[PDB]
């Protein structure tokens, strides 16, 4: 119970709207969506009210150009909780066919947990 | 604690000895091998003296069963230094074909820290 784990997705851009075709349990736990509530969707489903449209634009462009991209973007869990998602996307090839691998980091949580350790270690003196 | 990128590897178990067909830069950085020195190999090439056969067994069994697995296993960089690899492998299906995807997290500093806190807890408790 309660751990920080990276989220990993693979999407298939040869399919309609570049859907997620693989997701790790880390991302299930990070976002609050079950595996089958993630698979088959475009990753944009995690965006919401305060997602910066300019950074969404910059992802779209990167993916169009098959350029690796890293960006911090506001994302939303199934229960509505906002989190900062540090997203790295890598274009890649498997069957001499292109896929995208995304690695997601819950920066909000990584900070929260590092501070708990920080504050604990203080309390020891 | 550890502050490095995670490694991702994809293998194709339909090819002989389940070779690596994709590796990200996170794993290049972590292992000290360039992509050209990784692709086409089996991931076991990162193992060495202190790699516990029990954990190798755990991985071998899960892949044979086509089931997810997580282990903490000792691996080695090209320069010979040992790192602790918290390794998660899932099967996956891409365009109706099966592959494995592996996620590698360097937990060497966390393990060092855990050991010290564990020792201190043991020591505190032995006292009054
Ligand atoms: C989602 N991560 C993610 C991972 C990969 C491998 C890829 C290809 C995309 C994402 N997205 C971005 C999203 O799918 C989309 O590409 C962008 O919104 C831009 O395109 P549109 O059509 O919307 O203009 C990710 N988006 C997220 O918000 N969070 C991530 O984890
Ligand atoms: C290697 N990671 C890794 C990633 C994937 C996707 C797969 C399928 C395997 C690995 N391995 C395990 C290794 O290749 C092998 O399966 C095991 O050694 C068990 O089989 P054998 O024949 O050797 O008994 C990984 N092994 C590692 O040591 N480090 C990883 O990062």
């Amino acid at each position: 119970l309660d751990h920080v784990r990276v989220g990993v997705v693979i999407t298939d851009p040869a399919l309609e709207d570049n859907p997620i075709v693989y997701v790790n349990q880390g991302f299930v736990q990070m976002t609050g969506y079950e595996t089958e509530e993630i698979l088959g969707k475009n990753c944009r489903f995690l965006q919401g009210k305060h997602t910066d449209p300019a950074e969404v634009d910059n992802i779209r462009t990167a993916l169009q150009n098959k350029e690796p991209v890293t960006v911090q973007i506001q994302n939303y869990k199934k229960d509505g909780t906002m989190f900062w998602n540090e997203l790295n996307i890598d274009p890649m090839e498997i069957e001499d066919k292109t896929y995208f691998v995304g690695i997601q980091n819950d920066i909000t949580k990584q900070k929260e947990y590092e501070k708990l350790l920080e504050d604990s270690l203080t309390e020891i003196t």
